[PDB]
């Protein structure tokens, strides 16, 4: 069972499925000219997966090295490594326009195509979060700083439960090209200048300043969840009013319910305060643990299929749960590395399974 | 979803079943004849289930008295009560033989005769464990009223579990009659001498003697489930070595692990100390819970159909959970009422709305 995730009917299901987007906003007509221009010099024969594991492999090592700097969100890093994880966001950006773009140059678009796009997608919003998170040294207020983090979790969420119910993909006038700037524009503003001035409050009202840029954040969430949910709630397809797959369109709500709910009891309970001592080894264990929530949604979505809630990943945080249910039986930061050692393994395990199936049955190889 | 909680196929199987059983052990054929002489008084326009029914009620309001005069299990009720309450044993065993036995002298042979007697068996298992644990004044040695109770559900279920690999109910030459003679022994013994008895220790080894019955009926657990997880382990009936509906043979068993397991914990855990101040109501929380999921496990065996774990009765002991997994956050007796009113209602009215869709997709009157 670990090694076919997928039934042969599934499997003529995602066969079947064609890909469509229906999203313009403001940033994207002055990117679309930069990303063709560096789209010609990249030779036609690189696999347009490689193009998206470059990025996200990029990614993931220069936020983690700026996670090694600064485990805590109350500590300044060298401006160096905010330069360079600004770069490797920028060039994430970059690399996955040119992979949707110069794979469909090839009979290539295929739909391996995406449920990658997909999960890397989303673990580069977790790793992007926590990277943004950390820069503005979000650890003097904490509860932003993990409120926030999962709020950059949610929408995600939102936006492909949105496509759940519509089988396209809406962006909306405010999308991810906003925000992806916005970071690299903090990025940059906390690497040319001290990241100290994160505290110089505004005389005008007293503002830490920390809570301007985020409420900018959670306006624009607003706007595009009440443009996700509007469809949530009146966009009927495959029946009268459920999904592409006959399912209850409230139904994929409750994994990311069942996500936030555990963050927040696993928050609000801990004797022993695993935040202000170690965060962004929590933030990334749920990372993983919503990456293959969010993975599974696409599944759903790009193959007509049922959400299931039995996960194996689920056996990450609750451990948690549990050595919290308890006395702390164990020191939880111990049980806290040890979920992230299971999670992890489980995430990449149906990850390199998922696309090993669908590379063996479709007789393709992952890189062409 | 209230009102039918089956499907067309699911009738379709249930008219399909047949009944069978092949036990036959030491203690029923000096009773058969006793059973047959209080059956042929009986008018036979009595509906089997009435008689269900009012063996179950008559165990369920003697018991309750019981457990009104001695709430907590370390005093001593009057002797009437004990003996009121053996003769409830006593009258609801003669009850349960003749509406086996004389239901079958109409067509009356239904399936509703069962999906009854396993309903009203469970209820009477539960109160009956409960009972005889008061009497013999468990609450000196609470672990053991704890432990020993929970035995008394756990067994039952490895019966009907044995049912559900097998297709026929096999007793044992140790079973249901040999506990039924025991308990009401144990009921007379203390009511016609003082239950101070039970604190009298032996002093060949220093024992409470509390302890000797509940050992034996240790050991009598051990030869009836050794002889039931043989077949569980050896018996493939619907395919190879799968169940008669195909499931796997270990997949029930998890229903009542995850019982025992929150049992266990909510045991542990409570920092008020629930038990030495108010016991019976949690045993009688988990004894509807446990009610609940032994009728969906009888419904499971005698309609072929996989078993499932999401229930809503898990609301009720989750409850405590929950307000154990904070600190006490609402007083512990307080939602443990909330859950006994909770889960109560859940399964009566599940149970209700089964017995009424059998008999109006039937077209049979419950009573005939
Ligand atoms: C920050 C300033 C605020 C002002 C503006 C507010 C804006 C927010 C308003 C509204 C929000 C709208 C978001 C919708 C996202 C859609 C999800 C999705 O699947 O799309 C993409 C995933 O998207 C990603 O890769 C990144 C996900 C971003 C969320 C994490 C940010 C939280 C960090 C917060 C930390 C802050 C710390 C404190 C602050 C210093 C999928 O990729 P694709 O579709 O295949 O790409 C091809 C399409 N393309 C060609 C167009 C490229
Ligand atoms: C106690 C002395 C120990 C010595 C002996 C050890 C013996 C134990 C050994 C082995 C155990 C074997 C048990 C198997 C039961 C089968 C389950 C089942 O579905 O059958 C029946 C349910 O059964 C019931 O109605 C009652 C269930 C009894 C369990 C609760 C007792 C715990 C109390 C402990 C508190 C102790 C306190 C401390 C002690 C003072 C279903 O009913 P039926 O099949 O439809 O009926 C018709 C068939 N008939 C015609 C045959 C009638």
């Amino acid at each position: 069972a670990l090694s076919e995730p997928l039934s042969a009917a599934q499997l003529r299901r995602l066969e079947e499925h064609r890909y469509s987007a229906a999203g313009v906003s403001l940033l994207e007509p002055p990117l679309q000219l930069y990303w063709t221009w560096l789209l010609q010099w990249i030779p036609l024969w690189m696999a347009p997966n490689s193009i998206t594991l470059l990025g996200l492999a990029v990614n993931v090592v220069t936020t983690l090295v700026l996670i090694s700097y600064c485990p805590t969100a109350t500590e300044e890093a060298p401006y160096w490594t905010y330069l360079l994880c600004a770069l490797g966001l920028f060039i994430y950006q970059s690399l996955d326009a040119i992979d949707g773009k110069q794979a469909r140059r090839t009979n290539s678009c295929s739909p391996l195509g995406e449920l990658f796009d997909h999960g890397c997608d989303s673990l580069s919003t977790v790793f992007m979060a926590v990277g943004a998170s950390i820069a503005a040294r979000l650890g003097t207020y904490p509860d932003w700083f993990f409120f926030c983090s999962f709020i950059g979790m949610f929408v995600f969420y939102c936006a492909h439960w949105q496509t759940y119910v519509s089988g396209m993909l809406r962006f909306g006038k405010v999308d991810v090209t906003e925000i992806q700037i916005a970071l690299v524009i903090v990025f940059v503003l906390s690497a040319f200048g001290g990241a100290t001035m994160w505290d110089y409050t505004i005389p005008i009202l007293e503002i830490k300043l920390k809570i301007l840029p985020v409420l900018g954040f959670l306006g624009g969430v607003i706007f595009s969840c009440s443009n996700y949910f509007h469809v949530i709630l009146h966009g009927g397809v495959g029946k009268n009013g459920s999904t592409i797959a006959g399912t209850s369109v409230l139904s994929p709500g409750l994994h990311i319910g069942l996500i936030i709910i555990l963050a927040i009891m696993i928050y609000k309970k801990s004797a022993t305060d695993v935040f202000e001592k170690h965060p962004c080894l929590y933030i990334l264990m749920f990372g993983c643990v919503f990456a293959k929530v969010s993975q599974k949604l696409v599944v759903a979505h790009m193959t007509k299929s049922e959400l299931y809630l039995q996960d194996t990943v689920f056996l990450g945080p609750g451990l948690l749960f549990l050595d919290q249910y308890f006395n702390n039986f164990i020191d939880e930061y111990v049980v806290l590395w040890m979920a992230m050692v299971i999670s992890s393994f489980d995430m990449v395990i149906y990850f390199s399974a998922l696309c090993l199936q669908i590379s063996r049955h479709l007789h393709l190889n992952i890189f062409k």
